[PDB]
């Protein structure tokens, strides 16, 4: 079972299945993929769409003539397959000119170039039908404390995002921005290192409604944080515009394993949350097939991403549908959590003797939360050991 | 040298020097301190003031008569010494009734009790002259994924803080709230786990101007984050109302070492930032004298907190005053970071051929940032090896 | 299904189901359990046996008369139920006298007391039938660099273990020692912090054959290490005398969650390894029912430990029995890993032109390892989605 | 002051100052350095010697004729400068053929090639005067649990090191091996991940006397471990053959910052330990000048490594020479830690009533350890604030 179809909204970056396997300590183990081939292979696997950095699709430094040629080839493949392009992004991290950042480089001329490079790819993204434009500021940061005045850097980051918002507004584009946080790597510390920091920063931009977050499973886990909790906070704020699914084993370098690998229980609770909240954006995989693999392993790893999502969706749905779990949720008072604490108001609460003066603290304290029985029912459903 | 005086604004919680040394694996190693003794001993060391949880000062469950007696004794000590009380907080974590939280407990009656307990201590805090009321939601969280619906929990957290804001507003109190984040411990994950998450949450409250953050050095470091960077972002947003200084060696249990211990370079860059930004709130120490120590070691550890701040202040001031460092800052273009990227505007930037069409990317890329020479000058100043 | 019976060799510490819920920030949430009740409740759940610290069974400071009374009660419960006692240990961490360690306290008189306290419990352990005596040196360590000369401390640690080996040898006891590592908590750093460090230390003792390791799942994961890999190395060295099973979510305070919780895939690979290696010692649970729970939750959490082991055993057995997985193992050359590299010898290897001079490095490099397909078959078996 | 000279025994890998700045997300920012230039520039800075991987000095796949040419050029530079070559190593990680390991690749032909490549460089290393041959098994490991049978892999690792020991023994070379641990990166988990694991493994080799450890500051810190403690254990076992000095900020990707950067207090305690133990091997820097830097920054970063060692040496010497610190060491009973616990023997200890029956546990427990005052004296000396 568990066969993916375009309705499941699975998407992949060109840079994922196309990663050649160069890491900090070793050369490439796979040949370069033609983006046209990736589109066609991904359509056959059941993918909904692909995403791209500008430099994935058009080699850096291409003339206007070579650029048009690369885009026409790619567009021809999309038209042939029905594959969509729901998101695009800029590469502001690979070329040595960005070694101190794009939007927050100390050199002003680099920051201006960073903005012009980004604006050019927004035009292309809109033409191809992208609804979300992601920014991962992988070089915005520092290895040493004196290298970056962070208040000034946040001024420059705000300036850049405000100029991008003025640009899409003046052009009448119907595209929104999503900031992708990462705590570190390749810089010693990266600015806006978590979902929370990015959410707070958005609230100081001139047009906050145009901006949300693109959280990545492995990135929040690189700070030891609870990724489903962070996603819940983004949904609560109305800012989950896009999401990057993959796996990560704890606090270390960014692994970008296939989704389902790494923290399996966190993946179950994430899928439970996305599906119960009715998230309807792309389920995008930002993963790297390990460099141990040949090209057959690349496609097996990509298929595995989708398969694991579909298995977890089924288990989470069965968990929530189980009357025994519904009873367990009531026994742990999850339903009381949904009731207002004091809809009767501040005055009524102050004069309520049963909330303080006459509150029986020892009886309340003796009540068990029954959380372990609930969690073991969740474990049983995840493992298919109910029945 | 480095003798502290009240003008340095050093403050200590009653619960810091008063920690009896009970940890998860062992009994208390020190006798309980009388809060009156702590006030007098801290005044002799040069402290500006003390802070308190309600339960530090008034034993839980005290009658109105015993309560008034504990407060009069404490007030008499403050009047005798001139010690100030700039901040207070609620204990919503020790008593078993709070085992699933205060503001976000699943049980509604517990949430109501949590609010009444907090409101009662706000009245006392204002009477004693506190300007900041801190909330550390140490029990708000979960060990397992199904125990807490996080969107509902954030609704209840918002409800509680909005009711506290309505209360201080209706009473005409001149006190502000500061949320203290912590990523984990004693819960498996705590809600609002970092400075960023707390800053983002404040922006959804009804009266955001009343609320800021109380970041703690060790807590951000428990997520492997850069504490000076996080403080810079709080200052940039106008939300650094208070701060907890201590030390922490990496990602593990919350150590609350004396300030200066743990990550020494991060402490240098923090002091550099607080002093150059002109932060003027209390320099509050939330630390625990290790349970290896007797009472002489408690006071030596407390004196060490203040001493290390004063030494780092001197080194950071000398670093910024050094003409050789000023030259190094220009060589790394820290001054260009302060210039707007495009004050000429979006249209001018789009038509500027030198920002893209004619931008010499290879010349820009070849420029060294000279960050290592700058950082070694910082190291030399920290270690007193200049000259 | 998945009902435990005594043949599954599941054991529990008295201190596990008996944890009253006191953590660093809160009071106890459960009443104390009578060890006799724990024996009887654990026998009803299907447990094989119980383990104990001296101070769990005999309150500290008991006279010879009260001591004999506590032991007779406990012995009567064991005889009534058939429950076994396969392991015992000393509490050298709770009482304030041990605040700087037992075997490596700076104070010599404390080290002597630590040895006499331990020797007394070895006598009792042997009388009750224990085959393994565990030592967890939770207080051996330091918060600051100058407090402990670590070479001298390792001398004292070696001295203590050598004296214990001389004692059991002179008494003719048939009991072996197992060192339990932990990287930190309650000390800032603990000596012998991982399985590897403990294995290396054993090799410098006078009688290494008497000593092995008692690794704990969560403890190695507190250093971000791969617990199955560490267990493999202990088995390879012949030193896995005992094991502590529980769960842990990443690098933070020691959670001691029920087994199966935390890193679920690591638990699958651990059970796969223990069962395929034919480990035949106790499957011991060192876990804490969360303090949110009442007494019903305590027993549900304990039952969950055993249930999760039995489910994972079934899935791992089905994984290894699957002919499709056996084919995948050959495709990834797991079988070639078992062949000697050069049983033909050093001289033959030096003169083998096909190992270097004529080795086709590009053909070898192009071979895929097929690891992702293998790992997805493992995922399918863990989740019960094969068929 | 703090000028390095050859007597300080500072050494650098060719791959350190020669790192071109390629990281997982970006291209090279510096041109390649000619090894002859690196020798001459390092001699001018005051370095004692250089180290190399085979592939740093001889491009992979070179004929016997090109190989001899590269070696003669390098040898001519050494003879011209007096620079020594105290250590060499093999590159078994960069070429795609090693994507699953060298000594523990699943493919047997790769393991044989790995051994022949290593043996060839041992011959060259001895000819140039190296006394230590390092092995960093950076590709020995796995991203997924089924890919590697770790017991079989340790068999193959033991086989390889035993064959290398047979080879140097049969040739009569006076060179010893040092294993360099790393917990992860570039593999998801690396075999022998810490100093402890490597020390334990050495004890199972046929000729353990030929093998020790080459611990790296940042690598142990990637597991959150205390690097000075681990070095103490290696010295206690007689196995510290070599050491890699650099800096690392906590648990994340391997940063290889210049020595002194990262955890500054840990660097102070390390230098204190190396100097008080009389370690006399090379002080080798395995660091990467950040890719933000041009070639002037490369040499400033390299000079900074040596400068920071010399400053910390001076501060640690002054700390130990201070009569006030000696008094503090006695007050914390560091001297009692050096006394045997029970040189009177097991029988005397058993019959000593003052060690148990008459031991006054409450008086002992009340003694303060005075560790905080000692640590603040250490802080004062590190910062040059004594006097
Ligand atoms: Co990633
Ligand atoms: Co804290
Ligand atoms: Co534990
Ligand atoms: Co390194
Ligand atoms: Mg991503
Ligand atoms: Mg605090
Ligand atoms: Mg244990
Ligand atoms: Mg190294």
């Amino acid at each position: 079972n568990y066969q993916p179809t375009p309705e499941d909204r699975f998407t992949f970056g060109l840079w994922t299945v196309g990663w050649q396997g160069r890491d900090p300590f070793g050369d490439a183990t796979r040949r370069a993929l033609d983006p046209v081939e990736s589109v066609r292979r991904l359509a056959e696997l059941g993918a909904h769409g692909v995403t791209f950095h500008d430099d994935d699709l058009i080699p850096f430094g291409s003339s206007d003539s070579e650029r048009e040629e690369h885009v026409k080839r790619f567009r021809q493949a999309l038209d042939d397959t029905g594959m969509k392009v729901p998101m695009a992004t800029t590469n502001l991290f690979t070329h040595p000119v960005f070694k101190d950042g794009g939007f927050t480089a100390n050199d002003r001329d680099v920051r201006r170039y960073a903005l012009r490079k980004t604006i050019r790819n927004i035009d292309l993204a809109v033409e191809l039908g992208a609804e979300t434009y992601v920014a991962w500021g992988g070089r915005e940061g520092a290895e040493s404390g004196g290298a970056k005045d962070v208040r000034d850097a946040l001024d420059r980051m705000k300036e850049a995002f405000d100029l991008l918002g003025e640009y899409v507004t003046s052009q009448g584009y119907d595209i929104r921005f999503a900031i992708e946080p990462k705590p570190n790597e390749p810089r010693g510390d990266i600015l806006l290192p978590t979902v929370g920091h990015a959410l707070a920063f958005i609230e100081r931009l001139e047009r906050p409604e145009l901006y949300g977050v693109n959280p990545e499973v492995g990135h929040e886990q690189m700070a030891g944080l609870n990724f489903p909790h962070g996603i819940a906070q983004a949904l609560w704020a109305g800012k989950l515009f896009h999401i990057d699914l993959n796996g990560q084993n704890g606090i270390k370098y960014d692994q970008d394993l296939r989704f389902g690998a790494g923290d399996l229980r966190a993946a179950f609770w994430l899928v439970d949350l996305l599906e119960s909240a009715g998230y309807s954006g792309p389920r995008h995989f930002d993963f790297k097939p390990p460099r141990t693999e040949d090209f057959d392993g690349v496609w097996a790893s990509a298929a595995g991403c989708m398969r694991n999502y579909l298995i977890l969706k089924e288990r989470a749905a069965a968990f929530r549908a189980d009357p025994e779990v519904q009873e367990a949720l009531r026994a742990s008072r999850l339903d009381e959590l949904a009731r207002p604490t004091a809809a009767d108001g501040l005055q009524a609460l102050l004069d309520d003797r049963s909330a303080f003066e006459e509150f029986d603290v020892d009886a309340a304290a003796a009540r068990g939360m029954a959380f372990e029985r609930l969690d073991q029912l969740a474990m049983d459903h995840l493992l298919g050991a109910r029945g």
